[PDB]
């Protein structure tokens, strides 16, 4: 279905004082920085694998939609929560004071975490 895709970076907002706040270790924050990393998303119904790609860490995360799930987060940390379909095209959920919202509009996601004040936003575009 729905969100099914290679997808990779194209810009994006506020890296830094998000991977800060966040638990990172600023040395490979700024590394980090300008990586445009890619997203690989298997949607089968209600349940997703996400495989997030920046060098070689690779992150691989999988979820079915309206119940628990455990998320591997940017600093390597499992979180138990649950991501929520709130239209046919947006992934919502929060972890550790983080709401993740992921929308796609045709060939572009855009994805938006927010911890206090702080909003991270990156946009992705289909490969």
């Amino acid at each position: 279905s729905s969100f099914s895709g290679k997808y990779q970076l194209q810009s994006q907002e506020n890296f830094e004082a998000f991977m800060k706040a966040i638990g990172l270790p600023e040395e490979l924050i700024q590394k980090g920085k300008d990586i445009k990393g890619v997203s690989e998303i298997v949607q089968n119904g209600k349940h997703f694998k996400f495989t997030i790609t920046a060098g070689s860490k690779v992150i691989q995360n999988e979820f079915t939609v309206g119940e628990e799930c455990e998320l591997e987060t940017m600093t390597g940390e499992k979180v138990k929560t649950v991501v929520q379909l709130e239209g046919d095209n947006k992934l919502v959920t929060t972890f550790k004071n983080i709401k993740s919202v992921t929308e796609l509009n045709g060939d572009i996601i855009t994805n938006t975490m927010t911890l206090g004040d702080i909003v991270f936003k990156r946009i992705s575009k289909r490969i």
